[PDB]
């Protein structure tokens, strides 16, 4: 399944910090059969969007939690255009 | 510049409805040099995420308005991983 998750409150985040966070997810994602495909961040509002594939939102969130940053919101996105 | 925008209240949206909404944006995006890259929808939560390239959030929103669906939230996402 496909998921979009959102992290809020991240104002001022740098490219280095976003890379670091994404690498932390990648380091433990395979245990849960999750793959984080893309991350996009707005340092002004402090909003990070993460697109993943995995068996469930629960699995995606367990990966994030191990990586140090559980998402504030997660939605399955079964439709795409 | 790169933008992520969010539409809420789209409970129960179908694949056909998402496809047509995306087609409507694509039909008028050129005028504003806006380029919608991908859309993802969650019919359960009623959330649509739209990733685009355009000159500004103002331009992206003018396109959405013409296509009949101004986004509830729009963020420049200058960082990606």
């Amino acid at each position: 399944a496909h998921f979009m998750d959102v992290h809020r409150g991240m104002h001022g985040i740098t490219s280095d910090q976003l890379h670091q966070a994404h690498q932390a997810d990648l380091a433990v994602e395979k245990d849960e059969n999750v793959h984080f495909e893309q991350a996009w961040a707005d340092p002004a509002s402090g909003t990070i969007y993460c697109l993943s594939e995995g068996p469930s939102a629960e699995a995606v969130q367990r990966v994030h939690e191990r990586a140090g940053h559980k998402a504030d919101e997660i939605h399955e996105v079964p439709l795409s255009a």
